């Protein structure tokens, strides 16, 4: 019997498995339950910690995967398929898991916390591509990962309401932070060190337990990739999160008016009926909206993301931020007119004024008008190869580049230590068109040192860019800083705006995050719409 | 006794001109033509009458009086100035025309060149030295008219809808003078069937009003429009703010209700008691604005330029548009904070904001803020001398630049030969200080050939510049084409967007008239500024 792989936390013994890498083992401790499960009356309700048990849970494997849509844009196709669901979907779904070395360490051990993305409606902690064995074993850290709620099972909000009161999938992140600060340490983790990093709708997470007092205690340091509380995307207000709810409650065949009857019908459906009607609540056509995102009701946010960026003192803080080189290319095969990953979607003029209401949505024509001055350039109006480039310009940077230069800048004006990239390698696996760039979310295999697996076919210099990667997110874990006793990475100022290139060549700094463009999303743009 | 080439007969009766010298032969000139009743009295603010015919010789041997005006004393004694001041006594009595011909006279129809001076519809005079047409006659063997035409109140002061002062008198002037040229300009050897006009800044505005006004329209064949267009904010006026203007002008010199009544008291005023006031009707502080301009009242203008520019036929017209390098530069030092011809005007950030203001008066503070953004480089936000060039760009793209290419893009659109040209020259002579570039103005005396003059001390390479650019102009006018019957002057188009740099090098042609700043200003802020 392997006493290593034998661990008694707070409700009760475990049971977890000895993996494999290249460079040695790793224990692992897959699908502990941390909350009790959401399920029937506790649906759309705040999670409840998991009540102690008997005898000795098998954390040898994956739980359940969220209930959750199912990408079926290119069936088949690796890099779809890559972040669809990889285990059965089940509400009863809120396990986390924890990666240590092997030996369990007997010295406390820095943790990383990892909150996956899949825009608020989608993702699991069990995807290939969030292995944490390998960042565990090179790095010595512990890593731990959950399984949060998505979609109406997880911020379906009817504002004022004790029966869906919204924000329960963040909650059960909070859960699984108290979770490690009470149970690490049985691990050989050290509580006093943990940094939360994730991506995307994960990133946005992070930021928003930054803005959140009661998850604030929770977590020492924070990575943002690809993402930022503040985006566009990333939060609703009280009045169109209900508008939401009571238009998936009348598309399930709901009554209607009582928030308590409507979700006692809402909770009499199979999850997967809420799921088939999630994305017809969306007020318009639109690529990168979800339905099901963060409410702004004053209690986990008690202002708009934005407006807490601004107030706060980030003295004491350091975060490490970054995109990748082409963000918004991905989503634009998902509604905007005339693109495809199986063409080289050279689009038209008029292609292009269509997909800036649809990567633009709801906004005046006016504001619209704004964003085609900006983004055309006037002595090649339409050039296909521009018009593509400049969409996913307009998608990218609305969404994604400029909410996270806006964080960058406010929080390393207010007294925060920021660390800014932009990553701009190209995986040699790529099997998306090459037209689309680097595009959103693949650094993440590089940050886990995916690489390293022998049985893929990565290049001999792409794993020691993969280890080079490992090894600045961990030194950020560590110390606040990525660098090491070699080119210098050095802090993002709102002045100087200084940022790294993240590729197979050294590392190279450049200033601004697209500054003139979010100068226009950032500064300009929100004045236009309030006047 | 007499000598006959120095006699010609008009309708008005017998003229007497001078014999002039010039580097490269003699030269006949008529100075001094009137070709109206002295505008006195009570003929103050009325459209001009014709000449009434008279017996005997009339001496055109010298230029006529300046029309009463603003004498510029931001710089006392200083040639950059002092060469745009009146350089004759200043009187209300002012009508009179200027005709240079070849010596003798020529025996064949010649084509016939007419100047309209600027000065911003407030000053301004055919007698500068400046617009002395003696070389490009001599070097070209056309024939060159200029005329002296009401500018200030005396041209320009509307209550729209009177009799006593309709407005746009001082554009009347001019086409009392040009249906001068159509019916004498035979006796002169000119030919009224090939007629071009040519103009600087307001004398470019009035060529383009001319060109939207069909009693104007038939008496001339192509239009040159230097530095100028009629659609400039600066060079039109609606016809409340034109009232609102007029009745503030009286009531600061104690005038007086009945229009007839308030005109007739306006008229009892010394010439210099309204000079006097003028700066102070406008409505706030500004550069690049002027009290009296024409009126878009529907008789001499049916609707705005624009609008008739946009709504134009311009088949069977040849047009000829340019600006200099740096239209904004000398507007700045009349009240740009910061701004003096005697500093580096580095100015700081604050001192930036505040001239946008200034440089663009009467705008919403949003509209501001979009200049705000279109100007400032976002990496450089407070470098005062990229400020101070910013802030030249906005005023020259604002007032000369984007209103020139948007009659430019249409006219070439709608049926028009356009050709384009950047004057990039900085005179050996100028007395503007450095940081000035090339300003506003100074083509004007390579246009009209004055470095032959042997008084003054241009280059050897700036009389042949000088020399190439007289011809370029004359091949216009005697052809619709400023190329030689050889780097070649393509036509400028709305989609390929060529011009050409004019300076001491061979043509090079480039591409796009500011084309991504003037899209702000031509396509998107006037679409803010109605929403
Ligand atoms: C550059 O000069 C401007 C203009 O000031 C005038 O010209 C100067 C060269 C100098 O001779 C001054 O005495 C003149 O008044 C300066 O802007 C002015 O600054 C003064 C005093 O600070 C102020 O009273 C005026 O209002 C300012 N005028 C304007 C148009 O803003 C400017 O400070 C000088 N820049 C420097 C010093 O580099
Ligand atoms: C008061 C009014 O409507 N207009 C009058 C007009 O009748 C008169 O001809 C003119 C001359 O005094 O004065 C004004
Ligand atoms: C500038 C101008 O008008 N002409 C002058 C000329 O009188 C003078 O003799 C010369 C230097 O000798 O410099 C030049």
């Amino acid at each position: 019997e392997d006493a290593e792989l034998l661990v008694t936390v707070r409700g009760g013994r475990l049971r977890g498995i000895r993996l494999k890498t290249p460079g040695g083992p790793v224990s692992a401790f897959l699908g502990i339950p941390f909350a009790e499960p959401p399920m029937g009356p506790r649906r759309f309700l705040p999670p409840e910690p998991k009540q102690p048990w008997s005898g000795v849970v098998d954390a040898t494997t994956f739980q359940s995967v969220c209930y959750q849509y199912v990408d079926t844009l290119y069936p088949g196709f690796e890099g779809t398929e890559m972040w669809n669901p990889n285990r059965e979907l089940s509400e009863d779904c809120l396990y986390l898991n924890v990666w240590t070395p092997y030996p369990r360490p007997t010295s406390p051990t820095p943790v990383l916390v990892w909150i996956y993305g899949g825009g608020f409606y989608s993702g699991a902690s069990s995807l290939d591509v969030y292995d944490g064995r390998f960042l565990v074993q090179a790095e010595r850290t512990v890593l731990v990962s959950m399984n949060y709620r998505v979609g109406a099972f997880g911020f379906l909000a009817l504002p004022g309401s004790r029966e869906a009161p919204g924000n329960v999938g963040l909650l059960d992140q909070r859960l699984a932070l108290q979770w490690v600060q009470e149970n690490v340490a049985a691990f050989g983790g050290d509580p006093t060190s943990v940094t939360l990093f994730g991506e995307s709708a994960g990133a946005a997470s992070v930021g928003m337990h930054l803005l959140s007092p009661p998850s604030r205690g929770l977590f020492h340091r924070a990575v943002l990739q690809s993402g930022a509380p503040n985006g566009p995307w990333a939060t609703v207000g009280m009045g169109e999160a209900r508008r939401r709810a009571t238009q998936l409650a009348h598309l399930v065949g709901c009554p209607p008016g009582n928030d308590t009857e409507l979700v006692a019908c809402l909770r009499t459906r199979p999850a997967q009926v809420l799921v088939n009607h999630e994305w017809h609540v969306l007020p318009q056509e639109s690529v990168f909206r979800f339905s099901f995102v963060p409410v702004v009701d004053g209690d986990f946010l008690s202002d708009t993301p934005e407006a807490l960026i601004n107030a706060g003192d980030f003295h004491g803080l350091q975060v490490l931020v970054g995109v990748v080189k082409d963000e918004g290319s991905y989503f634009l095969v998902y509604g905007a007119p005339g693109f495809s990953k199986d063409n080289e979607s050279l689009i038209s003029r008029a292609e292009f004024l269509a997909g800036v209401r649809v990567g633009v949505p709801q906004v005046s024509d006016l504001a619209a008008e704004a964003v085609v001055l900006h983004y055309t350039d006037w002595l090649h109006p339409e050039d296909p190869a521009r018009l593509r480039e400049a969409l996913s310009d307009v998608v990218g940077d609305h969404n994604v580049v400029c909410p996270v230069a806006q964080l960058a800048g406010r929080l390393a004006a207010q007294g925060a230590r920021v660390y800014a990239y932009v990553f701009e390698h190209r995986a040699s696996t790529l099997s998306w068109p090459l037209w689309m760039g680097v595009p959103h979310g693949y650094e993440i295999e590089f940050i886990f040192g995916i690489p390293l697996d022998p049985s893929r076919n990565y290049t001999a210099e792409e794993k020691i860019f993969a280890q080079r990667l490992m090894r600045y997110w961990a030194n950020f874990a560590r110390t606040g800083d990525p660098n090491e006793p070699a080119p210098q990475w050095p802090p993002y100022t709102a002045g100087a705006q200084q940022y790294v290139s993240l590729d197979l060549r050294p590392l190279e700094v450049r200033r601004g995050l697209r500054a003139q463009a979010c100068a226009f999303w950032n500064r300009f743009l929100p004045k236009l719409l309030s006047a």
